[PDB]
């Protein structure tokens, strides 16, 4: 049979190096991360001072609207930016007193903070920067003191501003954040909007949502990525290959959809923990994987973050349709790897296992006789 162990990890021409950035490209997203940055920096120092002018020069509320159309306020939509005038406006003394003594702050969270980040493979496809932005204030038991919704227009003001002014810039509103689509780049960046205190404890890190009838949710990704970094010393070095296999899988079967990547890795540290592998032999320890996957997502898979109310993916017994379609198809996996293993002749071999990641590697003379 094949072996497939310079198929996934020889340098250059192996499948780690067709999913992972050279420094080029990562600086490449550090700058267009940057260029969000300043901007939300800007459209919060914008607002802060017209929520100066407030209470300091006893303002008009359409005095207010008119000085937040000198900024960038200006490429919301008219009810959006009336919106935004009235929450300025009209908020309290305690939350204004924050809003205009503290300077927003952004941290990544993510496959981009963790290095996990795949290319992209199918046409559609974009690299994921999930960059979020952190309001430090009073934070009561109940919730955060300054407004969700000015927060999030606020955030909204700057990917639209970049929208607006760049050919190419596409604002998307997600459930969780707000996103920015740069085309020319295949780049995408996500920006979850939090409220910490001002005095970081994970239990006040407040994370502002965009749908539903919830307007905060207590969700530090500090906690994922100190799992995930934990479960990579325990398990080993291997783990973040596997991992990035798996969602290259992902990518291959899936243009849009499928399995979110934390559940994809929740199931395999779980495997990986519980079942004992070889590291070093990644041929094996993808089929030890592949083949237990389903089983994992049948049993439902857990959020490593036990603040959350519902788990990553459900038990069998509560998967709908759509849980089941990804289900089947993570059991055609299995199938997959054993017939490139199996196939008799080399080039046969790649293509086969290559119904998996996609064509990505196309040296066929990466695959070894076992
Ligand atoms: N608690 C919890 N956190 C989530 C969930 N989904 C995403 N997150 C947080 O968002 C971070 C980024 O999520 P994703 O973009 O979907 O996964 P990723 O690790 O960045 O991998 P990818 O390259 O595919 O973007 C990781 C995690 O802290 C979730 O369902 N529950
Ligand atoms: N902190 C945190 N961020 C999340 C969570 N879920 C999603 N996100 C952010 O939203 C991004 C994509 O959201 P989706 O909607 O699932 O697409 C990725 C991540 O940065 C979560 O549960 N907690
Ligand atoms: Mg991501
Ligand atoms: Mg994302």
């Amino acid at each position: 049979p094949w072996d497939f162990n310079n198929y996934y990890s020889h340098n250059m021409d192996g499948l780690i190096s067709k999913l992972k950035l050279s420094k080029t490209e990562s600086d490449k997203l550090k700058a267009l991360r940057q260029i969000v940055r300043e901007r939300t920096r800007d459209v919060f120092q914008e607002a802060r001072q017209v929520a100066i002018d407030v209470r300091r020069q006893a303002l008009t509320l359409e005095s207010v609207r008119l000085k937040l159309e000198k900024t960038n306020v200006r490429y919301l939509s008219p009810e959006e930016r009336a919106d935004l005038a009235r929450l300025i406006f009209e908020m309290e003394d305690e939350a204004r007193d924050d809003f205009i003594k503290f300077q927003p702050r952004f941290w990544t969270q993510g496959s981009f903070q963790y290095d996990t980040l795949n290319r992209p493979f199918h046409p559609g496809q974009e690299m994921d920067i999930d960059d979020g932005t952190y309001m430090p204030m009073t934070v009561f038991e109940s919730e955060p003191s300054i407004g969700h919704t000015l927060l999030l227009l606020l955030v909204d003001t700057s990917l639209k501003s970049l929208e607006a002014e760049n050919d190419g810039w596409v604002f998307e509103e997600k459930n969780t954040c707000g996103r920015i689509k740069i085309y020319r780049e295949k780049t995408h960046i996500d920006v979850p909007m939090y409220a910490i205190p001002k005095e970081v404890e994970s239990d006040k890190v407040n994370l502002a949502l965009r749908e539903g009838v919830r307007r905060w949710s207590v969700s530090d990704p500090k906690i994922v990525e100190d799992w995930f970094n934990e479960s990579c010393k325990r398990i080993g070095g291997h783990l973040r290959s596997v991992c990035r296999f798996m969602k290259a899988w992902r990518d291959a079967q899936w243009e849009v959809g499928g399995p979110s990547s934390i559940s994809l890795m929740t199931a395999v540290v779980n495997i990986l923990d519980r079942e004992s592998h070889n590291g070093s032999d990644l041929t094996g320890t993808m089929k030890l994987i592949a083949r237990l996957l389903p089983e994992e997502f049948n049993r439902g898979v857990e959020s490593p973050d036990d603040t959350d109310e519902k788990p990553l993916f459900p038990a069998e017994s509560n998967h709908n349709v759509h849980h089941r379609a990804i289900v089947e198809t993570m059991e055609g996996l299995y199938g997959i790897l054993l017939a490139a293993e199996q196939s008799e002749s080399r080039e046969e071999a790649l293509r086969k296992i290559n119904e998996a990641f996609g064509k990505r590697v196309t040296n066929a003379l990466l695959i070894t006789s076992s």
